[PDB]
């Protein structure tokens, strides 16, 4: 049963958001009266409460989206927000619709995009996974963060060949250790406003910790936003190696650590805009003759559904998640970055 008190910050919060006639969040445009009535008294078997799904937004009005998972049953309890929401986040996915099951598919088609190193500076490929039987950073109890510290770092630190690596907890890490990780760009600090009013930064930083390999091309966050965020990545354009070392390493922490999966949605994430397949993918690269033609640039990495940012040089990146396979997206992203080299050296 929902307590009074997490009523009465309910009620304050849905008023918020009514008064608030310039709040443009997601959050703000689903949660109608009708829907906030049917979800404030819900409970999850964890614990989780509407609250926990909605404080950010309400904290933070200029919130994109708004809403964040305290859990993985938060995804259905709280379906009736959470849908429209994914639904309207990424672009057609709709109540009904439904992710594929898991496919890296064949690593024999993923192929270096730019062997002679000529216009791709790097190459990421990344993940996210929630633990089996966990709640979410919102709801993780003191206990529950040095626990799955333990059990994440124990198994981390038994990988061998090119994922043998090294452990650091955030707990106790020294200035030395941390300008050391700065200068890898693998240091994860305490979390902006939006995480803060999610009561993900509880505890700092207690079942917070850094992994990576020795040759620094695979590296784990535990406990930065999701349970797990899985990088792999290098200098270069061999996505097929950084596609295949990221798939090894989940595949390997999986043996011990069950991952949370929905049939509907797929991999469950803190997040709604992580969901599906998690994976973002993408190059930084130097694409000068494009970059002359920029309206050009945006309409060919459109075309198979990239995004071009600054970081003629380029963060590009896919925007898919849901509704596809792990496999499709990261031919997605190679198809087009393909189509982009071949239009540079033809323009």
């Amino acid at each position: 049963s929902v307590d009074q008190a997490t009523l009465d910050k309910l009620e304050a919060g849905f008023k918020k958001l009514q008064d608030a006639k310039d709040c443009k969040s997601l959050l703000k445009k689903y949660l109608t009266k009708e829907i906030f009535d049917r979800l404030k008294t819900r409970k999850t078997a964890m614990g989780a409460t509407l609250l926990d799904v909605i404080q950010s937004g309400v904290e933070n009005l200029d919130s994109g989206v708004g809403v964040y998972a305290p859990d993985a049953e938060s995804y259905t309890v709280f379906a009736d927000l959470f849908d429209p929401v994914i639904e309207d986040y990424h672009g057609g996915f709709k109540p009904t619709d439904k992710h594929p099951p898991t496919d890296f598919g064949d690593m024999n088609t993923i192929v270096n995009v730019d062997p002679e190193n000529k216009y791709v500076v790097s190459t990421r490929v990344r993940c996210g996974r929630s633990l089996q039987g966990y709640p979410f950073n919102p709801c993780l109890t003191e206990a529950q963060y040095k626990e799955m510290e333990d059990k994440v770092s124990s198994q981390l630190k038994g990988m061998t060949g090119d994922l043998k690596g090294t452990y650091y907890p955030l707990t106790g890490m020294d200035k030395k250790t941390q300008q050391q990780l700065i200068d890898d760009h693998f240091l994860f600090k305490e979390g902006d406003r939006f995480l803060q009013a999610a009561n993900a930064c509880r505890y700092w930083p207690t079942g917070r910790g850094i992994y990576h390999n020795d040759a620094k091309t695979f590296l784990v966050w535990v406990n930065e936003e999701d349970h797990l965020r899985i990088i792999s990545m290098q200098q270069g354009g061999d996505l097929k190696q950084v596609y295949s070392r990221m798939v090894s390493g989940v595949k390997e922490i999986e043996k011990k650590l069950p991952f949370s999966r929905d049939d509907r949605l797929g991999f469950l994430t803190f997040c709604p805009t992580n969901l599906g397949t998690t994976i973002r993918a993408s190059v930084h690269i130097k694409l000068p003759k494009l970059a002359a033609d920029k309206a050009k640039l945006d309409s060919i990495a459109a075309k198979y559904n990239l995004q071009v940012r600054g970081t003629a040089v380029y963060d590009i990146s896919n925007k898919r998640r849901m509704g596809l396979t792990e496999y499709q997206a990261v031919r997605e992203m190679q198809d087009g970055i393909q189509e982009l080299i071949k239009l540079e050296q033809a323009a």
